[PDB]
């Protein structure tokens, strides 16, 4: 159900990824995986948009 779409990042980082894509009309989720940073989640669905739009942005920054 749940794709797994960026890992290994800073908590900034995590929010931003989630801001553009909350943008552009798909909800993420940030999960924090303590030493190993956050990760952000989407529905499989909207993976190859959120795929894009973080191209399109050149997240992470």
């Amino acid at each position: 159900k749940d794709k797994d779409l960026l890992k290994g990042l800073d908590q900034e980082q995590a929010n931003e990824v989630i801001a553009v894509l909350q943008m552009h009309n798909i909800e993420a989720n940030k999960i924090d995986s303590g030493k190993l940073g956050y990760s952000i989640t989407v529905a499989e669905p909207d993976f190859t948009a959120a795929v894009y739009w973080i191209k399109t942005y050149q997240l992470p920054p």
